């Protein structure tokens, strides 16, 4: 006998914009946020482009003193969190602060800060390591700093499930509210892995696109010429709220969160099984959680990373769960435009799924010039598609075979 | 309709032993696991000792080839997880594999591997980064690799809540089972932060004991001469199981998990409030969750890190929650012997709390020569104390003001 959970605020940094409306305008226009990386020298690397956050001004959110302590992934998570809480109009008081929590996560966390501190350590020894190195670099410090700044005393934790983090963070936060452990949660994820270790680590695994001549064409989910994912930075946050709580204060409700599914593939450390069996189990678990028939799904925001094996596994899983209904729904990958924000991917894609419901439009899969063998569903190639969307699903599948699915519905 | 949750298996690597029985024998004997660190040169560091895992043989669990790809924190978490599943006697089958999940977490994760790959990048170049850098370093890969090796297809995730990680991992895993999302979970935490960035980062904060001439006396919770925590390595895992599921297969039940609390302090990024208000809120949440009178608590395994501020905050929190009953319960810090396993602390201390119920004994606080002002409870100084224990609490507090409490009870 679970409580209902609605979305009352959203916030974001992405390669398409410094907030949700600017990002979404880009999504509906089919704009690429992918460009050559300017913030470090990648002349000797096989991939020299990605999705950067452009023109981020941390002093809109933090003092220079505060910002110097915190890794960029924490700055980005706090920017999205602050935006979402402002967007919600929630007032934190002594009467409600024990009922408001935070679960903001990251896949990889503080790589840039670890690189910088490794420079000090190797060239000078331990005495030059920052006294703020540990608290400024660990993944739970978005949740930590947001709770201290806003006086949030509810459940305070952080998920780290690689590329599934943002999806699991939102799902588990929704369960906190549904089961009475909180009335409000700020949830989502953040990532800034564009450093030598990030580009070099994924480069060494040969996982990245190397289309340096045309970065905007590199991310091409389900296209026959795809050659790996595009690495991107950013953050997404949602304010999740118990429905009667939202109604009592006259909150603007964007959508309802009706289902959350999880599964493990138990298959391989990085590759999905060819048939997407774990992804299928995860989507079926999310529909059973929501009490929905597969035929009720109108739109899927795919994981769709532009990897050879991953994109085909997702078609196979959708065909398995939805049967002939797979030919009626629309499915798109916004990673075609944003690239892969890793731990933040599921958070920004949850927001895109909520806005697909608000605006009754399926975002395009750009760059889908020549769909690959078996890639024969409605993948919204090239241009956004206005259509009826009552139910939207968002998928994330990550290293270790860890899967998450969120189901959103229009709220009346 | 919440289901009951019991503990049916446990596993561990600690500074006292390579499994649960050897570690617990050390605990009941008042043995220190703390020694000068041998695995690197710390002559330039202000702290040169800690709790290392001694004589670990990963080849008892994994191929040498597989182990070379994995940070030590992942090797340690897998070892504890394998032990716990073997200890439980559970058989993974097609009929139950979707109902068995894993939530193994870490505070800092793969710092040694990230440091070593950073050294390769800076001194040689990006082509020397390991192709296994990402999957061998990120925190979700204990859950990932355990699910691949055992065939576990249920909920697969990882928490990272700094020094609260193991406690939160066990509590949220118990909620998964209680609410019907799984029937079995393997849950706990692992840590190996003894690298330059670890010892140097905590050293730069002045958080560590610097008692280099007497490492076995350094960790001295509530003692007037304490001067900071002792950094330690290892892992703990529990098999959590729905009660009817355990009974149906004739499982040996160690104890029941009856309560779980979370709270945020919302106070400071690293320091606890002097009055322990967040810790008190957390313990009250956990006792109400368990439907208990506070007078039912017989034993508290304290966080008890040997910090000036933390240890006195915990006395204040216990006096606030328990009133006159604070003088009737026994409370001890096993960190007096193990040191602080950071994200694994809550997992190993949950195991010690369960063994205090099995053996009807309060583990000692060693080194408690001169209890500090106001530290006037039964802190089980020096020697283990046999006594009646029906209910045991385990507390963890961490950076970002994150708090967790587990309540365990004897099972008939
Ligand atoms: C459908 C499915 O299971 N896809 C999947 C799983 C895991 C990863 Cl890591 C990726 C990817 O990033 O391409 C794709
Ligand atoms: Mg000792």
């Amino acid at each position: 006998s679970r409580r209902r959970v609605v979305i009352t605020g959203m916030g974001m940094l992405s390669p398409l914009g410094l907030d949700v409306p600017s990002s979404w305008e880009g999504i509906l226009a089919g704009r690429s946020g992918i460009a050559p990386i300017e913030h470090m020298d990648l002349s000797a690397y096989s991939t020299r482009f990605g999705g950067s956050v452009k023109g981020f001004n941390v002093e809109e959110y933090l003092s220079a003193k505060e910002a110097r302590k915190l890794d960029l992934f924490i700055q980005y998570g706090l920017a999205a969190s602050f935006q979402a809480v402002r967007d919600s109009g929630l007032e934190v008081t002594d009467a409600n602060r024990e009922r408001i929590g935070v679960s903001m996560g990251s896949g990889i966390g503080g790589l840039t800060n670890i690189e910088n501190n490794c420079r000090s350590l190797f060239e000078q020894g331990p005495r030059r390591i920052s006294p703020f190195f540990v608290p400024g670099s660990i993944i739970n410090m978005v949740s930590g700093f947001l709770s201290i700044h806003l006086g949030l005393q509810g459940p305070n934790y952080a998920l780290t499930t690689a590329q599934t983090t943002g999806t699991h963070s939102i799902g588990m936060a929704a369960r906190n509210i549904a089961y009475g452990e909180a009335d409000v949660m700020v949830a989502g994820g953040s990532e800034m892995a564009a450093c030598g270790l990030g580009l070099g680590g994924f480069g060494a695994a040969r996982a990245l696109s190397t289309r340096n001549d045309e970065p905007t064409r590199a991310s091409r989910p389900w296209d026959r010429d795809r050659d790996g994912f595009v690495l991107s930075d950013g953050s997404g946050a949602l304010v999740l709220e118990e429905l009667e709580h939202a109604r009592a204060r006259g909150a603007r409700i964007y959508a309802e969160l009706v289902g959350f599914g999880m599964s493990g593939d138990a298959f391989h450390m990085t590759a999905p099984p060819e048939d997407g069996a774990g992804a299928a189990r995860c989507m079926k678990n999310a529909l059973r959680d929501a009490g929905l028939d597969p035929r009720q799904v109108d739109y899927i925001n795919a994981h769709g990373t532009s990897t050879p094996a991953g994109d085909i596994a997702e078609i196979a899983a959708v065909k398995s769960v939805f049967g002939e209904h797979a030919h009626a729904l629309s499915m798109s990958s916004t990673k075609s435009m944003t690239g892969h924000l890793l731990g933040a991917a599921g958070a920004v894609e949850a927001i895109f799924s909520v806005l697909a419901l608000r605006d009754q439009v399926a975002p395009p899969t750009i760059n889908l010039d020549n769909p690959d063998e078996g890639c024969d569903l409605d993948l919204v190639a090239h241009e956004a598609k206005p259509r009826k969307i009552d139910v939207a699903l968002s998928n994330s599948f990550g290293f270790g075979g860890t899967n998450g699915t969120l189901v959103f519905r229009r709220f009346a």
